[PDB]
Parts: structure tokens; C-alpha cells; sequence
């Protein structure tokens, strides 16, 4: 028997906090402004808070059965809602596992061991075409190893969830320690630029121009990289000879300097240079030549309503506190307080991190997303106090642990759906090992997660996860609303602060979020969502 803290509040903090806060929150604050990102996080936290209130009403209605969240949802709501919500949350869990192991592999390939990942080509576009294949092969390897270890060592991972959560909370503590200690002695982070273009200092040092005085008349290492020859006047690029070089102080301390700079959105295109406003730059207007030059070039084009689909997995995962409802003591009291306090905690964390990222990191550093301008390091790791080597290993361990947790929880939930004869076409996934864990569902989960991982892009596998979780939350909200609306013979919720209009407002809210994220998926998603509903 467990209580309130370890029973509910820690698993929610464990599975909510994940890869996005470490790998894409800074890029999101950079591409949009502080205001747009504020609006994004307000929406994505309001939908989850309203869904949590409705789910707490479910949790306090009646005698909650023991087991997972599916038993609660099925017993309280109708059976057909149970199957639809279970299918949606199952697909969400497996695609979230795909995204989490993708984040693990991205960390390992990009930040820790760059002298790795053999599957590469030597061409300007060859790297952009071979990164996907390299991430695909490492993804297949990691998924296979993950399924193998979760098929054997199930008694190992549950004792390791404590270590995973300790690692991620230590990472958050380090980020706050850095953002507080930057007020007295900010670090000396150099970022070099020609004006409205900035350079990726992976290779060179001392970004000053032609002659650093060793004897006074030797070319800079940067000079050779732009110019054809290591000599003066060796037919260098015209943009190099028109514009000057300078060095800006990346990550200034949080004092009145950059908050007004990073305020409004930019919404750059794909392939354009990352630009700093204010500095003077003359144009050329006859040549671009972006291939082999050390300019940092952007990722996929950034417009609003795409950042919603990138960001939303950062706030999801609230069905975890309702996962261990069998082993609680007075679960109807533990769940509605623990879940809502968890969402309040994570929303406070995200709002604080946004308002601090807007006010400490330079706006040209924010749009890096790969650390190409900070000597190939991590930007949020360079923000931390002791060393960036704690944040990279922290995110590595936490993301690998979250992936293990998803690959543990999704097959058990699929097995619990299949045991009930709600789906007669999929009864075969009811066989399990004599110990009691599922075996045949694990194959299907690993296969669906591989189908997810073959897309091999964290920025285009996140919207699928977002749409699935939005559909699940919308179904739960609509179910509670219409249940208390039609005054069903068995719907007696005992939660104090629960209306019929509050769940309706949540339903409409993340309906608008789904419609604003991607509408082309939304059409056929709502089409099949109604179609699976009538079959039962
Ligand atoms: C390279 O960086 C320097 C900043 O150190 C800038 O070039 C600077 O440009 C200004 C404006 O043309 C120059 O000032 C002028 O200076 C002369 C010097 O006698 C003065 O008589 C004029 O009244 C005027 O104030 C300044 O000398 C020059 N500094 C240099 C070359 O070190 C500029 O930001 C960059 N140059 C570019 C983009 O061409
Ligand atoms: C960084 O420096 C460049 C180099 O001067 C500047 O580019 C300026 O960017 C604006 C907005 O993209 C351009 O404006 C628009 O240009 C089109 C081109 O025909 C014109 O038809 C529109 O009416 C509008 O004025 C501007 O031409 C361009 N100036 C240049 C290239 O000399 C700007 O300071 C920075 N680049 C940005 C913000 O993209
Ligand atoms: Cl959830
Ligand atoms: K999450």
C-alpha cells in the first residue's frame, strides 16, 4: 500500500517531463517569440488541466476498480468509449516510445559521440539525405535492444524508475542553478558573425579576420575556409570581402538586454541563414552559395501552428497517476489532488523556463537547435551551472527510461483491452507468459513503434502523437460531458469542483487545438473515430 506522493505525484512528473524541454523548447522560444510561446503553453496546459479535472471526476465517481486507467475509464464510462479511448491511448503510448528513443539516439549521435554513425556521405546534400538513414539504422538497433531488455528484465526497470526521475529532477535543478547564478558572473560564450549571417564555429578559433598577430601577416583559419587559397586576394567570396567579421557575446546575463530583443516572433523559412537584427550588413544580390560555407542553415520552415504540434508531447502523459489505482490508499482522495498538483508543477516549470530562456539566451543562439554556433555543444546545457555534461547525460538517461516505461506500459494496456471481448477481431493478443506479462502484444507494439521510427524525424513524428493524444482527451471530455448531460442512470461524481460546462470547454478547446495542428489528418481521424465507435 502506497500513499499520495509516491503513489501518484511522482509517476506523473516522471512521464510528463521528457525530451522536448531539453531538445526543442529553446528552438521554439527562438522561432516564435516569448508571447507566442506563452500562448502555446497556455493552450496546451489548459486542455490538459480541464481533462485532468474531468478524469478526476471519473476517478471519484463510484467504487473505482483496481488496475490500470483503462479499468477506471471503462467502468465509469460506456464500454464503447472504453475501447476507443484505450486504442487512442495505446497508439499514443507506442508513438511516444518511438519519439523518446528517437530523442535518445539524437542525443547520442549529435552531442556525445560525433565521431560515430558510419552511415554517412560526403556531399553537401549527402549529409541531409544520409542523416535519415543513419538515424533509421540506429533506431532499429535501439528498438530491438529495448524490446529484448523489456522482455527479460522487467524486474529491473521498476527499481530504475527512481534513478530516471532523480536524473531528470537533477537536470532541472541544474538549469535553475545556472539561470540564477548567471546574474552575477555570466559565462564567456563567443558567437561570431558577419552581420545578418552568423557562422558555425565547429572548426576554427579566434574568429577575427585576416591577420591574428603571430607575426602579423598570416591568414586566419577562418579566412582559408572561405577563400580559395591561403593567400591575400585569392579570389575569396564577394560577401566575405564586402562585410566585416565581429564577435557577439552569446548568453548574456539576465539583465534588461535581450528580453526586448527576443520578444516577437520571426518565422524564418527553410534554408535561410540565421540572422541577428540591429547589426549593419550590406547586400550582394548576385550569388548565394550556401553549400560548403560554414553558415548555419535552418531546419524545416517554421510557421505558427507547427510549433503546437512540436510542443504538445511536452505536456502529455497524465494517465500515469491513474495507473496504479489498485495499490493506493483512498484513491478517490489521492488521484484528484496529485494529478492536478502535478500539472500545476510542470506548467510552472515550463512557464518559468520560457520566461528565462527569453531573457538569458541570445535570439540568434536560440534558433540554432543543434548547437552549431556554440562549438557543437548543447544550448540548454551551456546554460547550466556546473557543466553541460550533466544535462546531456541527464536527458539521455531520462529519455531512455521513458522509452522503457512506454514499451512496458503499452503492451500491458493492449493485453487488457484484448482480454475483454470488445474487439473480436483482435482476441489473439491475450496470450501471456506464465509470470503474467504480455508476450504476443509486445510484437505488435514493437512493429508499430518501428513504423513510427522509420519516419526518423523528431519534428514530424511529434504531430502524430499529438493528434492521437488530442483525440483521446477529446473523447474523455465529451464522454463525461454527455454522461452528466443525459443524466445517465449511473453517473454520480463526488468531485466538488466539476461542472458539465468545464469538460465541455476542455473538449472544445483541444478540438480547436487538433483543428489548428493539422486538419488533413483531423478529417480522416474523426472519420474513423466515429466509425470505430458504431462497430461495438
Ligand atoms: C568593420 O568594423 C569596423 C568597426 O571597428 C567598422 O568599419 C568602421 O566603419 C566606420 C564607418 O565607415 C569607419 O569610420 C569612419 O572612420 C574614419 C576614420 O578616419 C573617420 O574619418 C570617419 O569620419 C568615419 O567615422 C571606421 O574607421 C571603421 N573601422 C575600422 C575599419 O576598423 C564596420 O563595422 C566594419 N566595416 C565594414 C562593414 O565595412
Ligand atoms: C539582413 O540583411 C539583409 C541584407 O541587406 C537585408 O535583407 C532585406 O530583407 C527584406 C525582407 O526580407 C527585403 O525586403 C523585401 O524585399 C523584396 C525584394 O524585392 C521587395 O520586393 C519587398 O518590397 C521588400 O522590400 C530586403 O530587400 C532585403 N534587403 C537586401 C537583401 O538588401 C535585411 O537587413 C536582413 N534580412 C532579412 C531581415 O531577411
Ligand atoms: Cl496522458
Ligand atoms: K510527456
Amino acid at each position: 500500500r502506497m500513499g499520495t506522493f509516491i503513489g501518484v505525484y511522482l509517476p506523473c512528473l516522471q512521464n510528463i517531463l521528457g525530451v522536448i524541454l531539453f531538445l526543442r523548447l529553446t528552438w521554439i522560444v527562438g522561432a516564435a517569440g516569448v508571447m507566442e510561446s506563452f500562448l502555446i503553453v497556455a493552450m496546451c496546459c489548459t486542455c490538459t488541466m480541464l481533462t485532468a479535472i474531468s478524469m478526476s471526476a471519473i476517478a471519484t465517481n463510484g467504487v473505482v476498480p483496481a488496475g490500470g486507467s483503462y479499468y477506471m475509464i471503462s467502468r465509469s464510462l460506456g464500454p464503447e468509449f472504453g475501447g476507443a479511448v484505450g486504442l487512442c491511448f495505446y497508439l499514443g503510448t507506442t508513438f511516444a516510445g518511438a519519439m523518446y528513443i528517437l530523442g535518445t539516439i539524437e542525443i547520442f549521435l549529435t552531442y556525445i559521440s560525433p565521431s560515430a554513425a558510419i552511415f554517412q556521405a560526403e556531399t553537401a546534400d549527402g549529409e541531409a539525405a544520409a542523416l535519415l538513414n543513419n538515424m533509421r539504422v540506429y533506431g532499429s538497433c535501439a528498438l530491438a535492444l529495448m524490446a529484448v531488455v523489456v522482455f527479460v528484465g522487467v524486474k529491473y526497470v521498476n527499481k530504475l524508475a527512481l534513478v530516471f526521475l532523480a536524473c531528470v529532477v537533477l537536470s532541472i535543478l541544474a538549469i535553475y542553478a545556472g539561470v540564477i547564478k548567471t546574474a552575477f558572473a555570466p559565462p564567456d560564450i563567443p558567437v561570431c558573425l558577419l552581420g545578418n549571417r552568423t557562422l558555425a564555429n565547429r572548426n576554427f578559433d579566434t574568429c577575427a579576420k585576416m591577420q591574428v598577430v603571430s607575426n602579423g601577416t598570416v591568414t586566419t583559419a577562418l579566412w582559408r575556409l572561405f577563400c580559395n587559397g591561403s593567400s591575400l586576394g585569392a579570389t575569396c567570396d564577394e560577401y566575405f570581402a564586402q562585410n566585416n567579421v565581429t564577435e557577439i557575446q552569446g548568453i548574456p546575463g539576465v539583465a534588461s538586454g535581450v528580453f526586448l530583443d527576443n520578444l516577437w516572433s520571426t518565422y524564418s523559412d527553410k534554408g535561410a541563414f540565421v540572422e541577428k537584427k540591429g547589426v549593419s550588413s550590406v547586400p550582394v544580390s548576385e550569388e548565394s552559395r550556401p553549400g560548403g560555407l560554414p553558415y548555419v542553415l535552418t531546419d524545416i520552415m517554421t510557421y505558427f501552428t507547427m510549433l503546437v504540434g512540436i510542443y504538445f508531447p511536452s505536456v502529455t502523459g497524465i494517465m500515469a497517476g491513474s495507473n496504479r489505482s489498485g495499490d493506493l490508499k483512498d484513491a478517490q482522495k489521492s488521484i484528484p489532488t496529485g494529478t492536478i498538483l502535478a500539472i500545476v508543477t510542470t506548467s510552472f516549470i515550463y512557464l518559468s523556463c520560457i520566461v528565462l530562456f527569453g531573457a538569458c539566451i541570445e535570439g540568434v543562439v536560440l534558433r540554432d537547435k543543434f548547437g552549431e554556433a556554440l562549438q557543437g555543444n548543447l544550448v540548454i546545457g551551456m546554460l547550466a551551472w556546473p557543466s553541460p555534461w550533466v544535462i546531456v547525460i541527464g536527458s539521455f538517461f531520462s529519455t531512455c527510461g521513458a522509452g522503457l516505461q512506454s514499451l512496458t506500459g503499452a503492451p500491458r494496456l493492449l493485453q487488457a483491452i484484448a482480454r475483454d471481448g470488445i474487439i473480436p477481431f483482435l482476441q489473439v493478443f491475450g496470450h501471456g507468459k506464465a509470470n503474467g506479462e504480455p508476450t504476443w502484444a509486445l510484437l505488435l507494439t514493437a512493429l508499430i513503434c518501428e513504423t513510427g521510427i522509420l519516419i526518423a524525424s523528431l519534428d514530424s513524428v511529434a504531430p502524430i502523437l499529438s493528434m492521437f493524444f488530442l483525440m483521446c482527451y477529446m473523447f474523455v471530455n465529451l464522454a463525461c460531458a454527455v454522461q452528466t448531460l443525459l443524466r445517465t442512470p449511473n453517473w454520480r461524481p463526488r468531485f466538488k469542483f466539476y461542472h458539465w460546462t468545464l469538460s465541455f470547454l476542455g473538449m472544445s478547446l483541444c478540438l480547436a487545438l487538433m483543428f489548428i495542428c493539422s486538419w488533413y489528418y483531423a478529417l480522416f481521424a474523426m472519420l474513423i473515430a466515429g466509425c470505430i465507435y458504431k462497430y461495438i
